[PDB]
């Protein structure tokens, strides 16, 4: 009831090896063998085994000069870390085959800081062509410590400690429980312990751990500092898809708003008060995570110098808009073209293709970056190495600050005053000759919540004795996840000519706070997209039938290394692990509902599909369409110019089932 | 023991001549030649006496329309003072020889404005080819009551108006003794008198006469209002200069911050309250300077507009260092040139060659002038000629001002950040094939106080009777100085090749507050230059001695223009008044010790003098290098790439010697 796919010979000890390097992460095994490699591992030595040879040198002259120390925390946005990261992805990147990979990470895993280490390999995992088809372990299974509270946290030192339970009907009563060798753990979300302002009633989706980790994976996938040369045709579209990832995620998480009875991100100021704190429980090897208070001056002294910076990035855009065509970054820009969000895209990230180079040079201020460090509420770092760590110093952790939202959502908006400059779709462009929706029905649509487990041992330290026995996996923590039942769309169509057709289905709110129900005009990007793909239409009445666990747009769970460790030995790997490993997890599809049945509507549209003209499958196997991303909502609607036969708005109502608070799963007695 | 130097009868009879205007300043001597040559004097008639025709008429449209009377404050950051100051400048730039010039300073002595005359006059001086080798005396000779508080300049008032002591041993009590015919008057610093900050600490520093004649001097070598054309190989280094000139400035003065236990600069916002006020102690004839509260709103009502120029002004910059390659000013500028400094000095100072002309414009809006005026905190000017003065309209005053060095700090470092741009030197350029430097050794560095007299006589009124019999030098102010004793460094080196080399000296802190140790990569601007020199190396090893006392970076106090005269008639001028002008006084080269020696590092740096391909002979005898000023530390530095053979970093102590406190120098027993 997992995904499954088969898998020979070569492929299982590659793939052993890769899975090696996370568990136990930061330790060593003086008797595993990629100690050995490693130990010794000469580059200087291995130069003719990289494709360039300055990759090689640059590395080397770093590595001299000193790289970070271990344990120390591992952050990108700061540039010395990050250039070492950068230096340290080229040689895993450059190695002429995967035995040459092998034997660098290796030597990386013994020589250098773990964070750093475990930020380039997996990009480097994800990047190397040989390596295409192959598995990483989730996210909080490689960094648990950045998924889970304090108390859970402390919970597990205190059982390793003690190496077991004192008493274990009193550790009952802390929700801890040995199930036959395991250490299980339940969490609660912070709200079961903090409730400092309305933005508490979110966490079961904003410190969900599969959100979370989707981000992760997104940063991975392609990273801001690196071009996207690699990815092709993709190059031309990066700015666009920067702006629909986040647009996208921000209806998603407006949706979850909604559902809780709150309303729109609210807009922000560098030069005032910013309302909602953020209190992380979070805590790291060095330090805890730094505090916002609520009303905190994002004006104050250490920042005046970085406000002016922000300031003057978000005011050069804006210039760009009052002027509609100019030059910048040595392009001629036409704010009339919509090709022009690649650009629009590609500048509020402050990427390589930017500047149409390889990687981002330190002179090259990052407005994401300064702006995540302003509302981060830090203290100025010690120095290169030495910073107290916020929420959006991570990409593990950032969906956790509803700041995180606010500043995403300004950005999202920018581009949508771009987005203004484009002529809204005529009825020509989209009306379907001889095409109509008759009809659609939908299963009931339930949310309810569900206890999942995850491996959290690499949050603990284990002894050379149980490093050797390999006593490395005992360590579990359960947790209430958002979770909804399989549905069914049912889709009725009606054609005069049989013709090859693309059916794409959006999910958007009925009303507003007030109770009026949503225009397009207002509202086009408030449609989150939850499936598209092609059928074929006869003449006459067509019944189309999608089921949920389907949708293209969305992955399964991912499955534990231990599972996997398993798998590997019948020649078995988890699909959705493989090939979907960057898409929203299933469970998280739909916003919470309520008891009653939340009101929402389906957004049904078809349209030709013509042939295979423009073709994406080199970054995702999402557009092999000529289309806009989240066509034909990538624009300013005018509602009567843009209703047509072949577009169906469905009324639907999201209910809830089963206890509504997470809270309640983790009760003893 | 004064540097002395020896002179012609032709020379001393014109620089009797040009010391002449000098004497009695605010008062005419209708007996004087100088009255009956000024009376009468026809310019119009005399216009082929003029290299620039056009200069004349420019000048007599001007006259005629009238000038700035009598009286009133003259200051250079208004508009129509400075235009008429530029307009007398041209005429006596213009005069064909001596003979003209004298003729028309007698005019403009006798029928302008004094300050605004001696504005003009001393530029001059300093700007006719004919003119140097010549001696101008102390500017706080010149403007006594620039370089003393209310107090001081009062008892000279009341001794004056009662012609005398009604009471020596009364006076005694004030300060005021009586030494052959000359009346000495004890000064504090303000801080003696008035502590409304942590700043009042440093007011043997921002106070010292030294110091703030020297900035006079800076001022006058090159106006940012005119063209550096005259100066041939300094026009496409002027924005270098300024850079260079500021950058030391503020390492020199963050030092006796260190040593008062002070820190950093703080920076500020033109959006903000600034913390530390000013509170002048200086009077003017007319008025009294401006008073800037603590906690003062730089943005209220009244500076709504100049605070909108501030703001783009600095804007436009981000913009350029976002940009990296632009036109701008009908030039396109490379950021990562390095020479591009010259452009970025520029546009901070607005100067005459930011734009390629001879004079500034009024609508060239000067970004200085502004800052300036808003942090100045004075009302609105009444009309053209009437202001409130504040220590910042006047170059002999603003080093008084805490906002200062607050200012020119947050201009450095937005300097800074474009030298990021700047690719820093490899092993290569800054290696010494074969050079080694084995040892240096330093005596020790001692500070002390020690007084200091000055003639005040300026700031007092004769009667007609004492101007005839011309007893008119009467007035001497006596003052604690800083100061330090001579001390020797010896430089031990090792070379195979015998060659000439480039000796260079450099004085910076050790650690920061925490007492953590200076890295380069951080601190590189917080070096002081304190000296330049070239030797001959043999094959061996060779011993360098260098004193401070030949420390070329420095110059010996000014003689008092009384002792000028008792020279002149031996054929003798003071070496250091005449070639030496502009550089900072000796007895200032050191910030003050503690008593347990405060911890200092000197920085010593050889490297191979090839030639002189271009070399600086023409404002300063300064740079006789293709290299940068400061070089090597001109530019961000990677502490593994710098170190080499030639380099040496030594540990120093900076002690102090006698009383800690200037106004122990000022107690009557
Ligand atoms: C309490 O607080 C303090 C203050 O923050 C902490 O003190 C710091 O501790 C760390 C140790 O954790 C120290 O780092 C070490 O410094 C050693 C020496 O530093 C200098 O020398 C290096 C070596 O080069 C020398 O070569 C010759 C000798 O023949 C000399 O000519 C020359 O002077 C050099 O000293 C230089 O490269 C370097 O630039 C330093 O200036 C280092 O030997 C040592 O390096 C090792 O460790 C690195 C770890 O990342 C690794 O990269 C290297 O490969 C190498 O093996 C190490 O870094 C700091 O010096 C010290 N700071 C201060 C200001 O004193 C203290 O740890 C803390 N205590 C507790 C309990 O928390
Ligand atoms: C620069 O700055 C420093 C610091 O501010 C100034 O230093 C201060 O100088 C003061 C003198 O001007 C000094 O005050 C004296 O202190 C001594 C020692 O205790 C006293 O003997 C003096 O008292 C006499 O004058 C008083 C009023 O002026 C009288 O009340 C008093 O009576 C006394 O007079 C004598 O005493 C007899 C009374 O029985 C009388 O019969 C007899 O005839 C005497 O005349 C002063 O109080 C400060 O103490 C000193 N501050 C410090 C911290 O040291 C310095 O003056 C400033 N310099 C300049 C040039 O401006």
């Amino acid at each position: 009831t997992i995904k499954t796919k088969n898998v020979d010979a070569v492929f299982v000890e590659k793939q052993k090896k890769i899975l090696s390097f996370f568990q136990d992460v930061s330790q060593l095994n003086t008797d595993d063998e990629y100690y050995k490699i490693g130990k010794d591992y000469d580059i200087e030595m291995n130069m003719d085994n990289y494709t360039n040879k300055k990759a090689v040198e640059e590395f080397l002259k770093m590595y001299r000069t000193g790289f970070m120390p271990k344990n120390l925390e591992f952050s990108v946005f700061y540039d010395k870390m990050r250039d070492e990261a950068i230096a340290l992805f080229h040689l895993f990147y450059y190695a002429k085959d995967f035995e040459t990979f092998y034997k660098t990470a290796c030597f990386a895993r013994v020589h250098l800081n773990q964070g750093q280490f475990l930020y380039a390999f997996y990009i480097a995992v994800i990047q190397r062509s040989d390596c295409h088809g192959f598995v990483v372990p989730a996210p909080y299974e490689v960094y648990p410590k950045m998924f889970m509270n304090m108390e859970v946290l402390q919970k597990i030192y205190v059982t390793k400690m003690q190496d077991g339970l004192i008493n274990p009907e009193a550790a009952a009563k802390y929700g801890i429980h040995k199930e036959n060798d395991y250490f299980v753990y339940k969490a609660n979300y912070s709200n079961a312990v903090l409730y400092n302002n309305e933005e508490q009633r979110l966490t079961y989706f904003t410190e969900d751990i599969g959100m979370n980790a989707y981000y992760y994976y997104f940063h991975s996938h392609l990273p801001f500092w690196w071009t996207s040369e690699k990815y092709g045709a993709l190059k031309e579209r990066r700015g666009e898809v920067y702006f629909y990832f986040y647009q996208q995620l921000l209806a998603r998480y407006y949706f979850e708003r909604l559902t809780n009875g709150l309303g729109k991100i609210p807009e922000f100021s560098w030069y005032s008060p910013i309302k909602t704190g953020y209190y992380p429980l979070m805590l790291t090897k060095f330090t805890p995570f730094a505090q916002r208070p609520d009303y905190y001056n994002l004006h104050t002294e250490e920042n005046y110098e970085r406000v002016r910076f922000l300031d003057t990035y978000e005011k050069t855009f804006v210039q760009f808009l009052q002027k509609d065509h100019f030059e910048a970054f040595g392009q001629k820009i036409d704010f009339h073209d919509p090709k022009a969000i690649n650009f629009v895209g590609n500048y509020w990230q402050d990427n390589a293709d930017l500047y149409g180079e390889e990687v981002t040079k330190d002179y090259q201020r990052s407005y994401e970056v300064f702006a995540r460090r302003v509302l981060g509420a830090a203290p100025m770092p010690f120095d290169k190495y030495t910073f107290m760590p916020s929420a959006m110093d991570f990409y593990q952790t950032s969906l956790r600050d509803p700041a995180f939202y606010q500043l995403y959502n300004r950005i999202v908006e920018y581009i949508v005053e771009f987005k203004q400059y484009l002529k809204p779709y005529t009825q020509d462009k989209l009306y379907f000759d001889g095409v109509k929706i008759t009809d659609v029905k939908v299963d009931k649509l339930t949310t309810f919540f569900e206890n999942f487990e995850f491996d959290a041992s690499n949050s603990v330290y284990f002894s050379k004795e149980e490093i050797k026995n390999n006593h490395v996996h005992d360590v579990k923590v359960r947790q209430p996840r958002l979770n909804h039942s399989p549905f069914n769309v049912n889709i009725e169509v009606d054609s005069n000519v049989a013709s090859d057709a693309v059916v794409k289905i959006f999910l958007a709110p009925k009303y507003d706070d007030n109770g009026i129900p949503l225009t397009l005009e207002d509202n086009w990007m408030k449609f989150f997209e939850l499936d598209w793909f092609t059928t074929k239409l006869t003449a006459g009445q067509n019944k189309i039938i999608r089921n949920s666990n389907e949708f293209v747009i969305f992955k399964e769970d991912s499955v534990p290394m231990t599972e996997i460790m398993k798998m590997l030995d019948e020649g078995k790997v988890p699909f959705d692990m493989s090939e979907e490993f960057c898409y929203m997890p299933k469970r998280l599809m739909l916003p919470r509902g309520t008891e009653g049945g939340f009101p929402f509507q389906l957004f049904v549209f078809v349209y030709p599909f013509d042939n295979k003209g423009k073709d994406l499958a080199p970054f995702e196997s999402f557009v092999l369409d000529n289309k806009p991303l989240g066509f034909p909502l990538d624009r300013p609607v005018v509602d009567a110019l843009f209703k047509v036969p072949n577009m169906y708005f469905k009324d639907i109502f999201i209910y809830h089932e089963g206890e509504r608070f997470p809270y309640k799963f983790n009760i003893p007695s």
